């Protein structure tokens, strides 16, 4: 929502992880794909690795990788990616993330 239409290429790399595993824990190979839909190269996937290490925790057993809890608070609500099934989701989730017990 900044000219005309809203697009998600437009939109940094940073946030297009971000914005994704925000919602719900992502492998590596499940958000490759995802990302590829829309745009991925061989700068974007090694890159990812490293940047899913940072901004998400991945597990040694199951593979999938979890958004942090600080990092949501560098999440949008009008994200293009989201419609509306997703954007409800998202906000339970900054509830459990975002504001919670006093110390944990």
């Amino acid at each position: 929502g900044s000219s005309g239409s809203s697009g998600v290429s437009q939109r940094p790399f940073r946030d297009r992880v971000l914005h994704l595993l925000a919602l719900r824990p992502y492998r590596k190979a499940e958000l490759l794909l995802r990302l590829q839909k829309d745009g991925l190269t061989q700068a974007d996937k090694d890159a990812l690795d490293g940047l899913l290490q940072q901004v998400a925790n991945m597990s040694a057993k199951d593979g999938t990788c979890t958004l942090q809890d600080c990092m949501y608070k560098d999440v949008q609500k009008d994200w293009p990616g989201y419609s509306e099934g997703d954007q409800q989701l998202l906000k339970r989730v900054l509830v459990r993330k975002l504001s919670g017990p006093s110390s944990g």
